[PDB]
């Protein structure tokens, strides 16, 4: 049984051969990753004389079409004249090779999850968190450009890469869409899933900001803020920290009744967790006790006043109301950055 004249396995993936030379241009070094879309190889480009990351899309129509959307979005972002652009991974070019769409990107380093592992899941300092936070708010401002309006739809530590410097770039626009395009109900990775998506509600660019808030707390503590085992557990861990969501949201939510019940007086409550709003971010961060674990007492940039400013920024990111949740332009104005 032969797939694609022998070039593919039985899973529509190109069979990666170490040292293969494509088109008298690319020298394939190695496989550096597998995903649903296909694979990523490290390769040397002879024309440009540099190492690149080549995303090899599966030879299967469902995956080709998804990647054509991904290419269209990266090419749109590329056409834009800003320095904000460079917080997104740069698509250099694309080609077909043996019936596979290949995307050529700049070679980046490891992701923010890898970083956290290398902290033994104790987190990075508030200062590094702040630099990560600023770049990420800047990236989200760029995506919020009226002509782009890209919702990422899957922000998480493993989709933010180090270049090598604490320079970082967003990757994986493979779940992404533009505002005004229709609804998909099961989106975002579970720990980073906005309450509107949990509630089956219409969403916009604010879902990215919600993920961002979850991310930043994680980068500093070492662990996920809301580590849900499923959707019910997820909404419940949100409610522990942030309380019961506004009545105007729940009165309207196609999936309100999955997590909440309307009590006889018309108020909402959950259907054993800490009571709504009782696991305070204030404590998770250790605002007054020398940061998380107490591991940052007296370190510069880690005063009680610094932590309060950080706590304030996150809670604006974790606002239940997507209309009022902090937006990228103003997140950059916040005193955490000043
Ligand atoms: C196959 C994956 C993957 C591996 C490496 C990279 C990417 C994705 C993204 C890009 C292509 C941007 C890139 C880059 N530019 N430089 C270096 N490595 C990468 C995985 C990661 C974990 N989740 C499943 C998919």
């Amino acid at each position: 049984k032969v797939y694609n004249d022998g070039y593919d396995d039985d899973n529509y993936d190109y069979i990666v051969k170490n040292g293969e030379k494509w088109m008298d241009r690319y020298e394939i070094d190695s496989l550096i990753g597998k995903g649903s879309f296909g694979q990523v190889v490290k390769a040397y480009d002879r024309v440009e004389q540099e190492w690149v990351a080549i995303k090899i899309i599966k030879n299967k129509k469902a995956f080709l079409n998804q990647a054509q959307i991904e290419v269209r979005l990266l090419e749109l972002m590329n056409k834009h004249d800003t320095e904000m652009k460079y917080y997104i991974v740069h698509l250099k070019r694309h080609f077909m090779f043996r019936n596979h769409l290949c995307l050529v990107f700049e070679m980046l380093s490891y992701n923010l999850y890898d970083l956290l592992r290398n902290t033994n899941f104790r987190g990075v300092s508030l200062n590094l968190t702040r630099k990560f936070a600023q770049q990420m708010c800047t990236a989200l401002l760029f995506l919020a450009t009226p002509e782009l309006s890209i919702i990422h739809c899957d922000l998480k530590p493993e989709n933010i890469l180090l270049c090598n410097r604490s320079a970082i770039k967003i990757v994986d626009f493979g779940s992404s869409c533009q505002l005004g395009q229709r609804i998909y109900q099961y989106i975002q990775s579970r720990f980073y899933r906005s309450p509107e998506v949990l509630l089956g509600m219409p969403y916009d660019l604010a879902i990215d900001m919600w993920s961002l808030g979850c991310i930043l707390v994680e980068m500093h503590t070492g662990e996920p803020l809301f580590s849900g085992a499923n959707e019910v557990d997820q909404m419940n861990k949100i409610v522990e920290v942030l309380g019961i969501p506004p009545a105007h949201i729940l009165d309207q939510a196609p999936k309100a009744r999955k997590f909440f019940e309307k009590l006889p007086d018309g108020t909402w409550n959950l259907k054993e967790y800490k009571p709504p709003g009782t696991r305070k971010l204030h404590n998770i961060l250790g605002v007054e006790t020398g940061g998380p674990g107490g591991r940052r007492a007296g370190e510069s940039g880690h005063t009680v006043a610094d932590y309060l400013k950080f706590k304030d920024l996150i809670l604006r990111m974790l606002d239940y109301d997507p209309k009022t949740r902090i937006q990228p332009y103003y997140a950059l104005q916040h005193s955490f950055f000043k």
